[PDB]
């Protein structure tokens, strides 16, 4: 129903609140329409960085991991995105 920036904006908005359960639910739609072809001025590594802390915050830890790799693979000068992954990697895969 609503535009996949309107759905990035109300995932910012929850985020900004520290409701990481309602960021989920928004940046996990935009990342729905995203994939549906649906043209957004937001990037699908804008996403990932909300989702990736908020996901983290409600203790999904391998999520996080995921979603943190990906992160880093479309925006490789991320540098928080690279300490995150860092410390996932030492936390979680040995």
């Amino acid at each position: 129903m609503l535009s996949v920036d309107d759905c990035f904006g109300m995932g910012r908005s929850a985020y900004n609140e520290g409701d990481y359960y309602h960021t989920v639910l928004w940046m996990e739609q935009v990342l729905k329409q995203l994939d549906a072809g649906e043209e957004a001025t937001t990037t699908k590594s804008q996403v990932l960085d909300y989702l990736s802390y908020a996901v983290f915050q409600l203790g999904d830890l391998h999520r996080a991991l995921e979603l943190t790799r990906r992160l880093l693979s479309l925006d490789p000068s991320h540098e928080r995105a690279g300490g995150n992954l860092r410390y996932f990697e030492q936390l979680l895969e040995e």
